[PDB]
């Protein structure tokens, strides 16, 4: 089909202009071909294209997991945006993209079988800032840190003042901090991993007496009180940044058959690639991680993918995802609480948590569903049909009647609801934009918190996946309407292939946040965890809460470091028909299965070396064991616990 | 009956002279009478006594639960001493006795029908000493410190060096001691809780630069820094001691029927009451507490009331309970290891605590049972006889054909042991030394750990007691062959109509300490908890593991401090029970009358005439249809398993 080159409209590669004004006049170009029924290639000559704010499309829009209603955030500015259109692939051609300021990179609304492709995403000054602690001295009470080239500052007494780069239609500075920038994370340089520590607590920003630019990009900080901290600081990079999330890093909003692949995001501001109310995203060779040509080490600064409220299939495959400020995959929708009853078919539903709110979340045709929040279970025969939605729009108008609030959307329903739904006790949840997941063949490292969240009651695949160093749960399942408000329940989940290293925490975590545990149904069912490598070093490899049908079998887990510390391998909580079989066990490893809200009668072992109640120490196999005649016995009975220790 | 006085044998009451030589007289004159089978009573004109240990009894004993077979403490003085006799009563007259440096105050041995009644209980300078920090200055940086009368010091710099009175037969102080001793626990004049904080660490005594006498029992120390400790000091008694327990306070051996009855037990040293292999011991009318004549708060240099290994009837009745340095009351008999299958019906078991080990837990004739220690249930069919002993006999000596050592005993039984019983994995309990246990109209208070521990398989009753401030649970129930070796299971136990208040912890805790839960057999049987009162503030009342036949019935719940998601655990948690009954109790609203679950399925637990939720947090709403609540309140609406929905302000 029909090519349209942003060289014909103003944008020459590696020319040092604002790009963005092109842009848009090629976008314009390639929506009347498409509006003809062409397939439009948007193309860019290989190079570097610097994409300014100033003169970016401006849209009002609410976004999910960012600000919520926050009027001051409302507007956001975007760098490349396809408006209301079809069949228009971006082709960066291994373009270079360098935004600046706070924006958004790029973003589809309305549009269907768009793509994105073959370039790179990073902004002139990054908005988290990377220091590297590489010496301290006790003695002279002073810090050596490293600043890495692209940050902007002035040093002024004991204060630096940090800034980003100007506008060039104006001269205004995009934005500036001072000192510590709010949240502080920890990167481990020797180790390569990222945890959160006191993120509200910076030690290079604490007693600073003075600041001296020792050059070749290097700043001595000099304290009156060493902090035991700061003593330790040597080989860590401090990942500072403001934690609003001003702006979506990619917005997808009302699309269908969106393709995202050949990407490498070497830093994106505000937040991730946000999916809403979108049928269908396919993400592939997606590279989340900062360049060779850099010293900086954060990508993200916060998420990476957010799929919230989604429907079709959500692909993430072949993609590798490195060092965000959040959870690299997040896959999930929002529960609404009842705060109205109308009449019997009709009712009013919030927002409750601050930092979703101002969007649709139904649309007339879509089926819904009510829980009861205390113990996260639908009601019976609860599921309804939407046939009027009067709320806000999600770009500051009304959907039908409106509202008269960014966080209430009345729904009229085809039919009566249950007699049981009231107000506060129980929330709303669209089951139609709930999604397909397919995680496949990608690489999770350097991550501070879980690797995987996901949340949907289609079939969930998380499969042939390398989780090296998560901070917190490498898997993490939970529905919850207690404080995030994100549902929901899964049905099929398989968790299949995987390798997880290094794990901070569990590997595996499903936790809905009921605080009523039902001993007769569950929130969740039919999970299989089957196929898996755990490298084991204390942490538990799967705790699991109110799940029916679970099924651990054929795993692998190795011991990493190759009256006995660390916990049982697993912990079930109000679980029923649970399965363990066919699960091979390092010798040492606590195969032993802790049980809350449950007896032993919904655990079968029949098939496996896990105890149930017991610690289930994995002693040498065989019946003979040959031990160094300078090494202690320690003899373990048939439940794995030890009896004596020679 | 024949009376014998002790100030016909040399003793002056209030005179200040030794006595102990007497008292020695006047028991071998008893002792006569007795084996002439008249009832004796030796008896004490009212008055002071002393009592020194230089000329009182030695004995070579193995005490339970103090020092195991460590030779350097296995030689105890015994200032009142009845062995191998019968029918005497020692009858104080209500004088005051005074003991002197470090033994135990009276004891009996092998005696039959013996009684002690009517004295006080103290030392001279006691072996705990309780500093008060009465005032702080943090700008000053110094803490001005109440040093009781009874304690002797010497200042040298920086230093205070404490010590003892002094023999009067060789003029030799019987010990000393600087700055802090090794371990400390805390008395809070204010509210009179006790507890233990860092016990290592005593802060009077960290970065001392200087201690000047103020006169009037006070001292004031200067310091270099104040540490956030010091300076949250003022009104807290800092009470130190060592904690090697080289005496028994008093020590009950291998006796029958022994009444302890109105005795003040001012301060015990070493360790508190001890019964051991004692068939019934009566305590009655007992106070273990510090007089107000003392500014003094320690009464026991540990626990007052173990009774280790006994059989017959156990009652502690009429009673107080103030500041000890232990547990109140330890009823418990001593699992021994299997190290050796000598043959079928012949083994070898061990003592596995380093304080408990010496003396004999078998005797030809007890029964024996056998238990897996790893979910501490039972060997089907195991009960055996022993037919022959060979070990320590308490004293040094031998049983038998002895074993060679201290922690060893050789048992023979009339038939084969169970094939499954192994080496390391299984413990012997001496199933007929298990007493009865009666404790009721007590009170216990100023107690930094635990009320009550109990692990018997006979009748348990704890009734009508007041448990006031325990800072670690009101009422302890293990069976542990795991860590502390103390038997047994237990198969009746009722515990009924205290009061809980103040609860540093679970008011009642069961907790036998099997590193396996077992889903078919439970490690205790047949509990009921009926007609208490619990004073609550966000501990649980009821935490018990591996019980069968448990019920909770007719009990009240009330908030303790009753001006006030939701803070606090749940009231109840059930790990691996069967059988289990809530009814007819009551709940404060605002409490959360729930039930965590652990290592069973709700079915159990039958609530069907409660409140108690299982599963969920039961918070107890508002009574009524109404609610009266006031316009400047919030509201937080309640679901049916005790769960908040919204928490509003607008009503
Ligand atoms: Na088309």
């Amino acid at each position: 089909g029909d090519v349209v080159s942003v060289a014909d409209y103003g944008a020459a590669a590696d020319s040092g202009e604002d790009s963005a004004p092109a842009i848009i006049k090629a976008v314009d170009k390639a929506k009347e071909l498409a509006a003809e029924g062409k397939n439009v290639t948007i193309a860019f000559p290989k190079g570097r294209y610097d994409i300014y704010p100033d003169k970016a499309e401006r849209r009002t829009l609410y976004v999910s997991n960012t600000v919520g209603t926050n009027s001051s955030y409302k507007d956001k500015k975007i760098g490349i945006l396809l408006e209301d259109t079809k069949n228009i692939t971006v082709d960066g051609q291994g373009s270079d993209f360098v935004f600046h300021g706070k924006m958004t990179t790029f973003a589809a609304i309305n549009s269907r079988n768009v793509t994105f492709k073959n370039f790179s995403v990073d902004f002139q000054v990054p908005t988290v800032i990377d220091l590297t602690v590489e010496k301290v001295d006790a003695g002279a009470k002073t810090a050596t840190v490293y600043v890495p080239e692209e940050y902007n500052y002035r040093l002024s007494g004991s204060n630096i003042e940090w800034y980003s780069d100007s506008s060039p239609y104006t001269g205004a500075t995009y934005w500036t901090a001072s000192n510590a920038l709010p949240y502080v994370q920890l990167y481990d340089t020797k180790t390569g991993l990222t945890v959160r520590g006191d993120v509200w607590t910076n030690p290079i920003f604490q007693n600073v007496t003075g600041i001296t630019d020792a050059g070749n990009h290097r700043l001595v900080f000099s304290y009156s009180s060493m902090s035991d901290k700061l003593a330790n600081a040597t080989g860590i990079s401090y990942q500072m940044r403001q934690t609003t999330r001003d702006h979506p890093g990619v917005f997808l909003w009302k699309d269908k058959d969106v393709t995202l692949k050949g990407i490498d995001f070497r830093f994106l501001h505000g937040f991730g690639v946000v999916g809403q109310s979108t049928d269908t995203i396919t993400m592939d060779g997606l590279h989340f991680g900062t360049g060779e040509g850099t010293g900086r080490s954060t990508a993200g600064y916060a998420d990476f993918v957010q799929m919230s409220g989604c429907k079709g299939v959500i692909t993430v495959a072949n993609s590798s995802f490195s060092n965000p400020h959040d959870d690299p995959i997040n896959v999930h929708g929002t529960f609404l609480q009842v705060v109205e009853k109308i009449s019997d078919t009709k009712i009013k539903v919030r927002y409750m948590h601050n930092e979703t709110a101002g969007f649709p979340s139904f649309f007339v045709g879509d089926q819904v569903e009510f829980m009861t929040k205390g113990d996260m279970l639908p009601v019976s025969d609860s599921v309804r049909t939407v046939t009027a939605v009067d709320g806000p729009d999600g770009q500051g108008g009304d959907m039908g009647a409106g509202s008269g609030s960014l966080t209430d959307i009345v729904l009229t329903l085809d039919s009566a609801i249950p007699s049981a739904v009231a107000v506060n006790s129980h929330v709303v949840e669209n089951i139609t934009y709930t999604p397909e997941v397919n995680i496949h063949d990608n690489v999770f490292k350097e991550t501070p918190t879980r690797g995987i969240l996901v949340t949907t009651r289609k079939k969930v695949t998380i499969e042939n996946n390398l989780f090296d160093g998560m901070g917190m749960a490498g898997i993490y399942i939970s529905n919850d309407a207690q404080s995030w408000y994100e549902s929901g329940p899964t049905r099929d989940v398989t968790i299949r292939g995987n390798t997880f290293r290094r794990s901070g925490s569990d590997a595996i975590l499903v936790e809905p946040t009921n605080p009523t545990v039902s001993t007769t149904d569950t929130v969740h069912k039919n999970m299989t965890i089957e196929g898996n490598t755990f490298y084991v070093n204390g942490n538990r490899v799967l705790n699991a809460k109110s799940v029916s049908d679970l099924t651990f079998r054929d795993n692998k887990i190795y011991r990493e470091n190759p009256q006995v510390s660390g916990s049982r391998l697993f912990r079930l909580n109000g679980c029923k028909q649970v399965v363990f079989g066919g699960n091979t066990y390092d010798v040492g490893v606590k195969a032993g299965i802790d049980l809350a809200n449950m007896g032993a009668s919904e655990v079968n072992v029949s098939d496996d070396s896990a105890k149930v109640g017991a610690d289930g120490l994995v002693p040498v196999t065989g019946s003979i064991a040959y031990v160094s005649d300078d090494a202690a016995v320690a003899s373990v009975d048939q439940d794995g616990t030890i009896t004596a220790v020679g």
